[PDB]
């Protein structure tokens, strides 16, 4: 296991977000020519084993843990009625205070908030990536597509993420090999070498959200200078086209920095290799 390595990713210029948005309210267009200078990023999701590292360093105690509760999806014991607030849920407990992450180390963490996220990957010597350096990073040296791979959700037949198969939220059929999260080295690398970029755990970047995009040409941007929400990426485990269509690089949400839920996680970046 190197679950804290991470790959460098090439400097370039890549169309950001789409001219042919699938979910027009989060702001996918417009298209934009955005220029990424060299850097680094994990090349998986932070796992449970590497944020009790974390943990066991610094005796960080998560947003959730202080809250004294955390956001889980219903089918596996709110912004939608399949979202309970269950006390002591947390990153160790991720379904509630009866369950455990002993049998799933290797699993990406989840209930951290941004600020949890960023405190993890400033402890690692690293950072949140910014909004256009993670869709760059998904995007995985193509032009135009939907997804990290192309444009076929199964290519050749086969499963390339962590999402839902069955009828959301009723039945999760586990086709893919994974109801809820899977390891974080599970499935195919795109072609920077990333794993799970979608699917598994939605991932925390740094910008704060909005859905007024310009057209003009930027190098390294980082977002608005203000906001309420911050932005995250990549869809998760629970993602289903019927009702969510957020496992494409293009997708995007928002959540306020001290939230945090069962399908949320992140990777940290860094300008230079700590
Ligand atoms: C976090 O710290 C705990 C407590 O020290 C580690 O668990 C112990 O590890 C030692 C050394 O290998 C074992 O001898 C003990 O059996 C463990 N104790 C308990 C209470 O489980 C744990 O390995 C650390 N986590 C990580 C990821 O490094
Ligand atoms: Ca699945
Ligand atoms: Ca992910």
């Amino acid at each position: 296991l190197a679950h804290s390595k991470m790959v460098p990713i090439p400097a370039g210029v890549f169309t950001m977000g789409t001219d042919d948005p699938q979910i027009k309210q989060d702001g996918e267009a417009p298209a934009r020519r955005v220029t990424i200078d060299a850097f680094y990023m994990d090349a998986y999701e932070v796992s449970n084993t590497e944020f009790e590292k974390f943990v066991n360093s610094t005796g960080y105690l998560t947003e959730a843990e202080k809250f004294g509760d955390s956001f889980v999806f219903e089918g596996m014991l709110a912004a939608a009625p399949w979202w309970l607030p269950v006390k002591g849920a947390n990153w160790r407990h991720p379904e509630g205070p009866d369950s455990t992450i002993l049998h799933r180390p290797d699993h990406p963490v989840l209930h951290v908030s941004w600020n949890d996220a960023v405190a993890y990957c400033t402890w690692a010597g690293k950072r949140l990536p910014t909004e256009a350096e993670w869709e760059y990073s998904c995007r995985g040296g193509l032009h135009n597509r939907l997804f990290p791979w192309g444009n076929k959700l199964q290519p050749k037949g086969q499963h390339y993420a962590n999402i839902w198969q069955g009828e959301f939220p009723v039945t999760n059929t586990g086709e893919d090999g994974f109801q809820g999260t899977a390891p974080v080295d599970a499935f195919p690398p795109n072609g920077y070498g990333l794993y799970n970029i979608v699917g598994n755990a939605w991932e925390w970047t740094s910008d704060w959200w909005t859905v007024h995009h310009s057209v003009e040409e930027t190098l390294n941007p980082k977002g608005p200078p203000s906001g309420k929400d911050r932005v995250k990426k990549g869809g998760s485990y629970m993602c289903h086209r019927s009702y969510s269509y957020r496992y494409r690089c293009a997708a995007r949400s928002q959540n306020t920095p001290d939230s945090s839920a069962s399908n949320l996680g992140f990777r940290c970046a860094a300008d230079r290799l700590p």
